[PDB]
RNA sequence: AGGGCGUGAGUCGCGUGUUCUAGACCCGAAGCGGUGUGAUCUAUCCAUGGCCAGGAUGAAGCGUCGGUAAGACGUCGUGGAG
């Protein structure tokens, strides 16, 4: 999150190529933010703040794939597809 | 002074009684000491071999599925532990 690989996945996973706040990017953005995390509290298992966030970040990924599953169904499969195919 | 002790037959053989030192009239311990013999029985150990019909039970592990942010965990199969 240096903002390098930030910018890759706001443009390789963006609608249009303006779009930089949409659902998808949000998602794709967050999953990636929660396995870095994830990876960081694997070293730290100590950091019960910092897994709090996680599970903020969880939360708030959950919320934006109802919305997109509850407008469009298939793209909602495709990005979960794409996206660790929501094991 | 009074008193104690003292004022000629012995000695050597043989026989014999008792006795001394020797096992000492004879028999009998449990045990003590010295030096050896034994681990072909048995106790433990050492090296090197053998052996344990048959039938049960179903531990880890692994895998499937479910679960989760990752899990834990559940389920099923596999597995064959003591
Ligand atoms: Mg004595
Ligand atoms: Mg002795
Ligand atoms: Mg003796
Ligand atoms: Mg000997
Ligand atoms: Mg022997």
């Amino acid at each position: 999150m240096d903002a390098a690989e930030k910018k890759k996945i706001i443009e390789e996973y963006a609608t249009h190529p303006g779009d930089t706040g949409s659902p998808d990017v949000q998602v794709a953005i967050l999953t990636k933010r929660i396995a870095e995390l994830t990876e960081h509290l694997k070293v730290h298992k100590g950091d019960h703040h910092s897994r709090r966030g996680l599970m903020l970040m969880v939360g708030q990924r959950r919320r934006l794939l109802n919305y997109i599953a509850k407008n469009d169904i298939e793209h909602y499969r495709e990005l979960i597809a794409r996206l660790g195919l929501r094991r």
